[PDB]
């Protein structure tokens, strides 16, 4: 009678960190987009410019 | 007169175990395959990807 209940809540168990694992591992993709970006888009504004001669 | 009926009703009892008995195994086995595939197939949902270069 037991055995039957444990294996059910265990297929719980797996999908319910499979969706926490999926946010983790999406967000790092969502934000690794816009670390890029900022560190190109800052370093062209340092170092362009234009002199009057 | 009491003894015949008592074998007779016995022979019920088991029987009627024997199919108790049954449904728990068939069953136990009806989930071991779900069990297993689902913990398979969310292992390798999390675990595989591709990265840009």
């Amino acid at each position: 009678a037991i055995g039957i209940g444990t294996l059910i809540i265990f297929i719980a168990m797996v999908l319910v960190a499979a969706v926490a694992a999926a946010v983790l591992i999406n967000t790092s993709g969502f934000l690794q987009q816009k670390a890029m970006a900022t560190g190109k888009e800052s370093t062209e504004q340092v170092a362009s410019g234009l002199l009057c001669s």
